[PDB]
């Protein structure tokens, strides 16, 4: 009717989850991994704006900084949805290309 387990993994690109970072397609990177919270961000305790900062970006240095509980990890497993591009993980020899205009 309404539920299905639907397990997958989508392997994005880098250039693609730093564009999507916006409201409702808050995407951020933890262990190389994509996982989607965006409808989580109120969800999560201490706030968004923590969340919002790293959004399109790796913040794995603070999940461990922060030290979440083992209940808390297992659980960002249900929203995970892709992985980060192989170039974009032991490779990184991508052209970046940009602050060519001055909007200052
Ligand atoms: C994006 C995936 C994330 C998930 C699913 C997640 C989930 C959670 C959960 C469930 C808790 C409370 C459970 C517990 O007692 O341990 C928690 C607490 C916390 N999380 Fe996260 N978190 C995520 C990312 C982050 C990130 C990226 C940061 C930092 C930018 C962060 C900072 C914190 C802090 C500071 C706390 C409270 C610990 C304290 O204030 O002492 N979390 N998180």
């Amino acid at each position: 009717m309404a539920a299905q387990s639907d397990k997958d993994v989508k392997y994005y690109t880098l250039e693609e989850i730093k564009k999507h970072n916006h409201s409702k397609s808050t995407w951020l990177i933890l262990h190389h991994k994509v996982y989607d919270l965006t409808k989580f961000l109120e969800e999560h305790p201490g706030g968004e704006e923590v969340l919002r900062e790293q959004a399109g970006g790796d913040a794995t240095e603070n999940f461990e900084d922060v030290g979440h509980s083992t209940d808390a990890r297992e659980l960002s497993k249900t929203f995970i949805i892709g992985e980060l591009h192989p170039d974009d993980r032991s490779k990184l020899s991508k052209p970046m290309e940009t602050l060519i205009t001055t909007v200052d």
